[PDB]
């Protein structure tokens, strides 16, 4: 459905302003409810499966398939947190990351990790995709929801 | 299946190296065996129809969802040639193109146009995505693949 969020229209410019795209905007949409990084440390979770920026993109991904992690540890998993408060950067490392795995294993190994990106085509990982692709849809229907309250949600 | 190309280390590194992840590689790899841009000027095609760049970009996508040629109309569609010399914007445009459509309505856009994004589920082309995955998951097989000259076509 739909709900109306004070203030996230300019959030929504912010990301766009920040490099982002339409695209970016249904993921992070679809993550959280304010588009934002204040969620719990990691979302409750560390080392591989902590998650970090508005994408809640996990350590596993940034690590292997981004320019400002490539090559880092498990161990090193709290440096991810600097996405938390760097957009540009975030926005930068999810773009990467998908650039280096294509869509199909980004979404794979967006949710389910390491494991996931062994077969990116079950089910679970099916419903996540449509619903980013709905929200997408909905996103680009129309210019004002990019600058309006209007959040889609699945 | 695989050929070698001599040559195509050099340009593979120079997409790599110019904004392009291997994702970006596996597509430019389907569209032309030299990943260049010198087939016919348009590929034969004018107006929306006609390709330009690596990827053979039509310009009803690059006049929709590319900031370079953001608003710009169908009988511009030459303006599109500035892309078979610059590569540095030949990517970030298919990589703003994707992220204003979407992965799967890029696709559809990519192979049939304006008329794609009402039908972007055919068969021909769930089978241009099918092959840009294959061509990928190759790639990404081995690391020698992204420097050396061999091809996997499609």
């Amino acid at each position: 459905g739909t709900e109306t969020v004070p203030g996230l229209g300019q959030r929504k410019q912010q990301i766009l302003n920040s490099g982002g795209g339409v695209w970016d905007l249904a993921i992070a949409m679809l993550e959280t409810k304010n588009l934002g990084t204040d969620y719990v440390y990691g979302d409750g979770k560390t080392y591989d499966s902590a998650n970090f920026g508005i994408f809640k993109q996990n350590w596993f991904m940034l690590r292997t398939s981004t320019s400002q992690f490539k090559g880092q540890t498990t161990n090193q998993w709290n440096n991810g947190a600097v996405l938390n408060s760097n957009l540009q950067q975030d926005i930068k490392a999810r773009q990467e990351s998908q650039n280096y795995y294509g869509p199909d294993k980004w979404f794979a190994g967006h949710r389910n990790g390491e494991s996931g990106l062994s077969n990116p085509y079950t089910q679970d990982i099916t419903n996540y995709k449509d619903a980013v692709n709905w929200i997408h849809d909905q996103l680009a229907s129309d210019p004002k929801y990019l600058s309006d309250d209007t959040r889609f949600w699945v």
